[PDB]
């Protein structure tokens, strides 16, 4: 089995390189940030354009839904995180201690924490309601390119340029694994399974990979993609058969049979570096966004 992703929508209107494609979890909408600075969200199904969110005084790299699609948490080159509420368009708090770029953001499941990465090396966790950094960890010996809660939040996983992933006790704080294999490439992109059995981790190797962290055992690999530069979102598809979706800098999103690694399908359409790929909650859609040459964000369905 393969699927039959096929273009749908374009859209436009971000005046620079896209950084960023969420789904909130309700499935009614999408959301994107960019390098202009500008957060956008758009009707899940029909790319319709919702609105503009702005308010970061430089470029924002992550965005992330709260788990009720009513909170958006945006980690911006301005060194700080700002809380949005979606409906209002209210910047409800901006986040501040980091002291460098925040590259990456998660909400944790229950919503009520904020977990960033950032080029200051360390991974923050941040309290949703009065805003404040509640634990600085010093997680890596460079930038932190990804930060993400396992299914309960106990748990978070960073990656990072110095070549490693981390499991985190959310609580403690504590370091509970550090995952490398046996080159160490930059990681990129990290994330767990939807059941938190698996974390996903990208290298700028050109590689993706699966690993079971609590055995310490790669057990997938899935290649043909060009990843050696930039830190591109990964994904994993359940609605419709289970696939591993990626952006590529070959400006391809690439779909990979999940059990047995192979392609089984490439999206084309983009003119620059697929950066973030995201894929809907309950349909067979994938979304994806491009860099600087492009600025586009398409919209496929199966």
């Amino acid at each position: 089995v393969k699927p039959n992703y096929a273009l749908k929508f374009t859209l436009a209107g971000h005046t620079k390189a896209v950084s960023s494609v969420k789904f909130s979890p309700n499935g009614e909408w999408l959301a994107s940030s960019s390098a202009d600075k500008l957060i956008k969200i758009w009707g899940a199904y029909d790319g319709k354009f919702e609105k503009t969110i702005s308010g970061h005084k430089l470029g924002i790299s992550d965005v992330a839904w709260s788990s009720d699609s009513n909170l958006l948490v945006s980690a911006s080159d301005d060194k700080t995180l700002k809380i949005w509420d979606v409906s209002s368009g209210k910047c409800l708090k901006t986040l501040k201690g980091h002291s460098n770029y925040v590259f990456c953001c998660n909400f944790n499941p229950q919503s009520n924490l904020i977990v960033s990465g950032s080029f200051d090396e360390s991974v923050r966790i941040w309290d949703v309601k009065t805003g404040k950094c509640l634990k600085t960890l010093p997680a890596h010996s460079d930038p932190v390119s990804a930060v993400h809660f396992n299914r309960d939040g106990s748990l978070i996983v960073s990656s990072s340029y110095d070549g490693l992933c981390r499991i985190w006790d959310t609580a403690s704080g504590q370091c509970l694994k550090t995952l490398i294999d046996d080159d160490n490439p930059p990681v990129s992109f990290v994330k767990f399974s939807p059941n938190g059995k698996y974390i996903l981790a990208a290298t700028l190797d050109n590689t993706l990979k699966l690993w079971d962290y609590s055995k310490g055992k790669c057990l997938k690999t899935y290649t043909g993609h060009k990843n050696e530069k930039y830190c591109i979102f990964a994904n994993f598809s359940v609605t419709g058969g289970k696939w591993i979706v990626s952006g590529s800098e070959d400006n391809l999103v690439y779909i990979w049979n999940l059990q047995t690694k192979e392609i089984v399908q490439k999206l084309q359409g983009h003119t620059d570096v697929v950066i973030s790929t995201a894929c809907h909650p309950t349909e067979n859609i994938i979304a994806s966004a491009a860099l600087e040459n492009d600025k586009t964000i398409k919209l496929w369905k199966s």
